[PDB]
DNA sequence: CGGCCTACG
DNA sequence: CGTAG
DNA sequence: GCCG
Protein backbone atom coordinates (compact mmCIF):
# COMPACT_ATOMS: atom_id res chain seq x y z
CA UNK A 1 0.00 0.00 0.00
CA UNK A 2 1.82 3.09 -1.14
CA UNK A 3 2.07 6.43 0.80
CA UNK A 4 0.13 8.62 -1.04
CA UNK A 5 -3.74 7.95 -2.73
CA UNK A 6 -2.74 9.45 -5.79
CA UNK A 7 -0.39 5.82 -6.38
CA UNK A 8 -3.03 3.78 -5.70
CA UNK A 9 -6.58 2.87 -7.22
CA UNK A 10 -9.91 3.99 -4.88
CA UNK A 11 -13.40 3.02 -6.43
CA UNK A 12 -16.41 4.76 -5.34
CA UNK A 13 -17.65 1.64 -3.63
CA UNK A 14 -15.84 -0.60 -1.50
CA UNK A 15 -15.01 -3.14 1.35
CA UNK A 16 -14.68 -0.83 4.51
CA UNK A 17 -17.49 1.74 4.13
CA UNK A 18 -18.09 1.85 8.13
CA UNK A 19 -15.09 1.80 8.73
CA UNK A 20 -13.83 5.12 6.67
CA UNK A 21 -17.22 6.75 7.32
CA UNK A 22 -16.33 6.54 11.21
CA UNK A 23 -12.64 7.80 10.44
CA UNK A 24 -14.12 11.02 8.23
CA UNK A 25 -16.35 12.19 11.39
CA UNK A 26 -13.22 12.42 13.38
CA UNK A 27 -11.25 14.26 10.20
CA UNK A 28 -14.71 16.66 10.26
CA UNK A 29 -14.40 17.40 13.72
CA UNK A 30 -10.92 17.99 13.80
CA UNK A 31 -11.49 20.30 10.59
CA UNK A 32 -14.21 22.01 13.05
CA UNK A 33 -11.58 22.62 15.50
CA UNK A 34 -9.37 24.48 13.25
CA UNK A 35 -6.60 21.03 13.04
CA UNK A 36 -6.10 20.71 9.40
CA UNK A 37 -2.84 18.29 10.22
CA UNK A 38 -5.33 16.22 12.18
CA UNK A 39 -8.08 16.25 9.66
CA UNK A 40 -5.32 15.45 7.07
CA UNK A 41 -4.37 12.04 8.75
CA UNK A 42 -7.99 10.98 9.52
CA UNK A 43 -9.07 11.31 5.64
CA UNK A 44 -6.00 9.58 4.43
CA UNK A 45 -6.41 6.82 6.99
CA UNK A 46 -9.69 6.73 5.49
CA UNK A 47 -9.18 6.71 2.00
CA UNK A 48 -6.50 3.50 3.05
CA UNK A 49 -9.55 1.66 4.05
CA UNK A 50 -11.16 2.70 0.87
CA UNK A 51 -8.77 1.33 -1.63
CA UNK A 52 -7.98 -2.35 0.13
CA UNK A 53 -8.87 -4.96 -1.75
CA UNK A 54 -11.33 -6.84 1.24
CA UNK A 55 -12.72 -5.96 5.00
CA UNK A 56 -10.72 -5.38 6.89
CA UNK A 57 -11.37 -8.39 10.11
CA UNK A 58 -9.07 -8.32 12.56
CA UNK A 59 -6.65 -5.65 13.82
CA UNK A 60 -3.88 -7.46 12.75
CA UNK A 61 -4.49 -6.03 9.37
CA UNK A 62 -3.34 -2.23 9.55
CA UNK A 63 0.17 -3.51 10.37
CA UNK A 64 2.16 -1.75 7.88
CA UNK A 65 -0.76 0.14 6.61
CA UNK A 66 0.73 3.90 6.15
CA UNK A 67 -1.62 6.50 8.46
CA UNK A 68 -2.73 4.09 11.06
CA UNK A 69 -0.85 4.84 14.63
CA UNK A 70 -2.20 4.60 17.64
CA UNK A 71 -5.02 6.46 17.12
CA UNK A 72 -6.81 5.67 13.90
CA UNK A 73 -6.02 1.83 15.10
CA UNK A 74 -7.75 2.38 18.31
CA UNK A 75 -10.93 3.68 16.32
CA UNK A 76 -10.84 0.38 14.43
CA UNK A 77 -10.18 -1.57 17.04
CA UNK A 78 -13.78 -0.53 19.14
CA UNK A 79 -15.30 -0.83 15.95
CA UNK A 80 -14.37 -4.23 15.25
CA UNK A 81 -14.94 -5.40 18.56
CA UNK A 82 -18.18 -3.24 19.63
CA UNK A 83 -19.52 -2.31 16.43
CA UNK A 84 -19.36 1.21 17.69
CA UNK A 85 -16.33 3.63 18.84
CA UNK A 86 -17.19 5.63 22.21
CA UNK A 87 -15.40 8.71 20.41
CA UNK A 88 -16.90 8.96 17.22
CA UNK A 89 -19.89 8.18 19.12
CA UNK A 90 -19.33 11.30 21.33
CA UNK A 91 -18.47 13.56 18.64
CA UNK A 92 -21.62 12.51 16.56
CA UNK A 93 -24.37 13.53 19.42
CA UNK A 94 -22.52 17.04 20.70
CA UNK A 95 -23.71 19.78 20.17
CA UNK A 96 -20.50 21.64 18.87
CA UNK A 97 -20.41 18.84 16.13
CA UNK A 98 -23.81 18.89 14.92
CA UNK A 99 -23.95 23.02 14.81
CA UNK A 100 -20.73 23.34 13.18
CA UNK A 101 -21.91 20.97 10.55
CA UNK A 102 -25.19 22.46 10.08
CA UNK A 103 -23.92 26.30 9.80
CA UNK A 104 -20.98 25.43 7.51
CA UNK A 105 -23.18 23.38 5.53
CA UNK A 106 -24.95 26.55 4.36
CA UNK A 107 -23.61 28.12 1.08
CA UNK A 108 -21.44 31.26 1.97
CA UNK A 109 -20.60 30.06 5.84
CA UNK A 110 -16.96 28.69 6.44
CA UNK A 111 -15.81 27.35 9.51
CA UNK A 112 -14.70 30.64 10.92
CA UNK A 113 -17.59 32.28 10.39
CA UNK A 114 -19.51 28.88 11.99
CA UNK A 115 -17.60 28.83 14.99
CA UNK A 116 -18.13 32.39 15.32
CA UNK A 117 -21.98 32.34 15.55
CA UNK A 118 -21.24 29.30 17.50
CA UNK A 119 -19.56 31.13 20.40
CA UNK A 120 -22.64 34.15 19.82
CA UNK A 121 -24.91 31.39 21.04
CA UNK A 122 -26.55 30.47 17.80
CA UNK A 123 -27.59 27.19 17.53
CA UNK A 124 -30.47 26.89 14.37
CA UNK A 125 -31.44 28.27 10.97
CA UNK A 126 -33.97 30.01 12.24
CA UNK A 127 -31.65 31.76 15.05
CA UNK A 128 -29.84 32.97 11.77
CA UNK A 129 -32.74 33.92 9.77
CA UNK A 130 -33.80 36.36 12.89
CA UNK A 131 -31.12 38.26 12.43
CA UNK A 132 -30.32 38.88 8.74
CA UNK A 133 -28.46 42.30 8.88
CA UNK A 134 -25.84 39.88 9.98
CA UNK A 135 -25.66 38.20 7.04
CA UNK A 136 -24.20 38.44 3.45
CA UNK A 137 -26.02 38.56 0.22
CA UNK A 138 -24.37 35.13 -0.52
CA UNK A 139 -25.35 33.41 3.13
CA UNK A 140 -28.83 34.43 2.27
CA UNK A 141 -28.99 32.92 -0.53
CA UNK A 142 -27.65 29.67 0.98
CA UNK A 143 -30.10 29.82 4.10
CA UNK A 144 -32.91 30.66 1.63
CA UNK A 145 -32.33 27.78 -0.86
CA UNK A 146 -31.14 25.74 2.08
CA UNK A 147 -33.66 23.02 1.80
CA UNK A 148 -33.19 22.12 -1.44
CA UNK A 149 -29.54 22.59 -1.76
CA UNK A 150 -29.61 19.34 1.15
CA UNK A 151 -31.39 17.29 -1.70
CA UNK A 152 -29.45 15.23 -3.42
CA UNK A 153 -29.18 16.38 -7.05
CA UNK A 154 -29.20 12.55 -9.32
CA UNK A 155 -27.55 11.87 -12.83
CA UNK A 156 -30.86 12.89 -14.70
CA UNK A 157 -30.74 15.85 -13.24
CA UNK A 158 -27.22 16.28 -14.50
CA UNK A 159 -27.92 15.90 -18.20
CA UNK A 160 -31.09 17.77 -18.26
CA UNK A 161 -28.64 20.81 -16.23
CA UNK A 162 -25.65 20.04 -19.09
CA UNK A 163 -28.11 20.88 -21.91
CA UNK A 164 -29.31 24.12 -21.04
CA UNK A 165 -25.94 24.78 -20.25
CA UNK A 166 -24.56 24.36 -23.40
CA UNK A 167 -26.85 26.48 -25.27
CA UNK A 168 -25.83 29.21 -23.68
CA UNK A 169 -22.22 28.57 -24.33
CA UNK A 170 -23.20 27.73 -27.90
CA UNK A 171 -24.77 31.59 -28.00
CA UNK A 172 -21.74 33.00 -26.30
CA UNK A 173 -19.35 31.04 -28.43
CA UNK A 174 -19.66 28.85 -30.63
CA UNK A 175 -17.64 25.95 -30.85
CA UNK A 176 -17.13 26.16 -27.09
CA UNK A 177 -17.69 22.91 -25.44
CA UNK A 178 -18.85 21.62 -21.94
CA UNK A 179 -17.21 18.88 -20.12
CA UNK A 180 -19.21 17.34 -16.72
CA UNK A 181 -16.39 17.22 -13.83
CA UNK A 182 -16.37 16.85 -10.43
CA UNK A 183 -18.01 13.83 -8.87
CA UNK A 184 -20.46 12.92 -10.98
CA UNK A 185 -17.08 12.34 -13.61
CA UNK A 186 -16.01 9.81 -10.96
CA UNK A 187 -19.26 7.66 -11.34
CA UNK A 188 -21.37 8.87 -8.46
CA UNK A 189 -24.77 8.37 -9.31
CA UNK A 190 -26.02 11.66 -6.91
CA UNK A 191 -24.02 14.96 -5.36
CA UNK A 192 -24.86 18.30 -4.00
CA UNK A 193 -23.62 19.81 -7.03
CA UNK A 194 -22.89 20.04 -10.34
CA UNK A 195 -19.47 20.65 -11.65
CA UNK A 196 -18.72 21.60 -15.37
CA UNK A 197 -15.28 22.66 -17.26
CA UNK A 198 -15.57 25.07 -20.62
CA UNK A 199 -13.03 25.83 -23.64
CA UNK A 200 -12.90 26.44 -27.08
CA UNK A 201 -10.50 24.52 -29.29
CA UNK A 202 -8.73 27.92 -30.37
CA UNK A 203 -6.22 29.20 -27.80
CA UNK A 204 -7.61 32.69 -26.78
CA UNK A 205 -11.34 32.76 -28.32
CA UNK A 206 -12.33 31.62 -24.55
CA UNK A 207 -11.31 34.83 -23.07
CA UNK A 208 -13.95 36.49 -21.28
CA UNK A 209 -16.50 34.15 -22.13
CA UNK A 210 -18.03 33.28 -18.81
CA UNK A 211 -19.68 37.06 -18.37
CA UNK A 212 -21.24 36.08 -21.74
CA UNK A 213 -22.38 32.49 -20.37
CA UNK A 214 -23.95 34.28 -17.35
CA UNK A 215 -25.99 36.92 -18.71
CA UNK A 216 -27.31 34.04 -21.32
CA UNK A 217 -28.34 31.75 -18.15
CA UNK A 218 -29.74 34.70 -16.52
CA UNK A 219 -31.92 36.07 -19.30
CA UNK A 220 -33.33 32.58 -19.63
CA UNK A 221 -34.55 32.82 -15.60
CA UNK A 222 -32.36 29.80 -14.89
CA UNK A 223 -29.98 32.01 -12.04
CA UNK A 224 -31.30 31.97 -8.74
CA UNK A 225 -28.66 33.65 -7.80
CA UNK A 226 -24.38 34.57 -8.85
CA UNK A 227 -22.09 36.64 -7.69
CA UNK A 228 -13.84 35.82 -13.73
CA UNK A 229 -13.26 31.91 -15.03
CA UNK A 230 -14.94 30.62 -12.19
CA UNK A 231 -19.00 30.96 -11.07
CA UNK A 232 -20.47 29.74 -8.39
CA UNK A 233 -24.00 29.63 -8.96
CA UNK A 234 -27.67 28.61 -8.06
CA UNK A 235 -29.85 27.36 -10.74
CA UNK A 236 -33.73 26.48 -11.03
CA UNK A 237 -33.80 22.98 -12.31
CA UNK A 238 -37.24 21.83 -13.99
CA UNK A 239 -38.78 19.31 -11.57
CA UNK A 240 -42.58 17.68 -11.94
CA UNK A 241 -44.79 20.20 -11.81
CA UNK A 242 -42.41 23.18 -9.86
CA UNK A 243 -38.18 23.11 -9.68
CA UNK A 244 -36.17 23.25 -7.27
CA UNK A 245 -32.47 24.87 -6.49
CA UNK A 246 -29.00 23.13 -7.38
CA UNK A 247 -25.45 24.43 -6.77
CA UNK A 248 -23.79 24.81 -9.84
CA UNK A 249 -20.05 25.49 -10.68
CA UNK A 250 -19.18 26.92 -14.08
CA UNK A 251 -15.36 26.96 -14.81
CA UNK A 252 -13.34 28.22 -18.22
CA UNK A 253 -10.16 26.71 -19.26
CA UNK A 254 -7.80 27.52 -22.15
CA UNK A 255 -7.42 24.60 -24.21
CA UNK A 256 -3.90 24.76 -23.76
CA UNK A 257 -4.84 23.92 -19.64
CA UNK A 258 -7.75 21.96 -19.81
CA UNK A 259 -6.21 18.90 -19.08
CA UNK A 260 -4.84 20.58 -15.66
CA UNK A 261 -7.94 22.07 -15.43
CA UNK A 262 -9.94 19.02 -16.34
CA UNK A 263 -7.64 16.96 -13.69
CA UNK A 264 -8.22 19.43 -10.78
CA UNK A 265 -12.07 19.66 -11.25
CA UNK A 266 -12.42 15.69 -11.72
CA UNK A 267 -11.01 15.77 -7.86
CA UNK A 268 -11.66 13.92 -5.83
CA UNK A 269 -10.15 17.04 -3.34
CA UNK A 270 -8.02 14.60 -1.28
CA UNK A 271 -6.53 12.66 -4.56
CA UNK A 272 -5.75 16.65 -5.96
CA UNK A 273 -3.91 17.39 -2.64
CA UNK A 274 -2.29 14.39 -2.54
CA UNK A 275 -1.28 14.26 -6.04
CA UNK A 276 -0.19 18.52 -5.71
CA UNK A 277 1.92 16.64 -2.52
CA UNK A 278 3.24 13.95 -4.62
CA UNK A 279 4.56 16.40 -7.30
CA UNK A 280 6.25 19.14 -5.06
CA UNK A 281 7.64 16.84 -2.34
CA UNK A 282 8.50 13.56 -4.51
CA UNK A 283 9.21 15.19 -8.03
CA UNK A 284 10.11 18.71 -7.02
CA UNK A 285 7.50 20.21 -9.71
CA UNK A 286 4.66 22.62 -8.54
CA UNK A 287 1.27 21.60 -9.85
CA UNK A 288 -2.05 23.50 -10.22
CA UNK A 289 -5.40 23.71 -12.08
CA UNK A 290 -3.49 25.69 -14.83
CA UNK A 291 0.09 23.76 -15.46
CA UNK A 292 3.28 21.75 -14.06
CA UNK A 293 5.95 23.92 -13.60
CA UNK A 294 9.74 22.73 -13.32
CA UNK A 295 11.04 25.75 -10.75
CA UNK A 296 14.49 24.75 -11.72
CA UNK A 297 14.21 24.84 -15.44
CA UNK A 298 11.78 27.49 -14.92
CA UNK A 299 9.36 25.56 -17.50
CA UNK A 300 5.47 24.56 -17.48
CA UNK A 301 4.88 21.26 -18.76
CA UNK A 302 2.80 21.15 -22.06
CA UNK A 303 0.14 18.54 -21.71
CA UNK A 304 -2.61 17.56 -24.31
CA UNK A 305 -4.56 14.89 -21.62
CA UNK A 306 -4.87 13.63 -18.19
CA UNK A 307 -2.26 10.89 -19.29
CA UNK A 308 0.08 13.03 -20.22
CA UNK A 309 0.49 14.25 -16.96
CA UNK A 310 -0.05 11.57 -15.13
CA UNK A 311 3.36 10.31 -17.15
CA UNK A 312 5.24 13.38 -16.53
CA UNK A 313 4.80 12.55 -12.70
CA UNK A 314 5.79 9.11 -13.17
CA UNK A 315 2.69 7.44 -12.05
CA UNK A 316 0.40 4.86 -13.48
CA UNK A 317 -2.90 6.52 -14.98
CA UNK A 318 -5.98 6.14 -12.91
CA UNK A 319 -9.22 6.98 -14.44
CA UNK A 320 -11.58 9.06 -12.92
CA UNK A 321 -13.55 6.31 -11.20
CA UNK A 322 -10.52 5.29 -9.59
CA UNK A 323 -9.78 8.34 -7.93
CA UNK A 324 -12.13 8.76 -5.43
CA UNK A 325 -9.62 8.83 -2.80
C1' DC B 1 10.89 18.46 14.50
C1' DG B 2 8.29 20.61 9.95
C1' DG B 3 4.87 19.77 6.97
C1' DC B 4 0.36 19.12 5.75
C1' DC B 5 -2.45 21.81 -1.99
C1' DT B 6 -3.19 25.55 -4.33
C1' DA B 7 -5.79 28.11 -6.50
C1' DC B 8 -10.02 32.01 -7.64
C1' DG B 9 -14.36 35.41 -6.13
C1' DC C 1 -13.70 36.19 4.56
C1' DG C 2 -16.04 33.01 1.03
C1' DT C 3 -15.64 29.34 -2.98
C1' DA C 4 -13.69 24.83 -5.77
C1' DG C 5 -11.69 19.99 -6.68
C1' DG D 1 -2.18 12.40 13.64
C1' DC D 2 1.06 10.68 11.29
C1' DC D 3 5.38 10.44 8.11
C1' DG D 4 9.89 11.03 6.83
MG1 LIG E 1 -18.98 18.74 -6.94
NA1 LIG F 1 -20.45 26.52 3.62
NA1 LIG G 1 -18.89 22.21 -7.07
Amino acid sequence: MPAYACQRPTPLTHHNTGLSEALEILAEAAGFEGSEGRLLTFCRAASVLKALPSPVTTLSQLQGLPHFGEHSSRVVQELLEHGVCEEVERVRRSERYQTMKLFTQIFGVGVKTADRWYREGLRTLDDLREQPQKLTQQQKAGLQHHQDLSTPVLRSDVDALQQVVEEAVGQALPGATVTLTGGFRRGKLQGHDVDFLITHPKEGQEAGLLPRVMCRLQDQGLILYHQFERSFCIFRLPQPGSWKAVRVDLVVAPVSQFPFALLGWTGSKLFQRELRRFSRKEKGLWLNSHGLFDPEQKTFFQAASEEDIFRHLGLEYLPPEQRNA
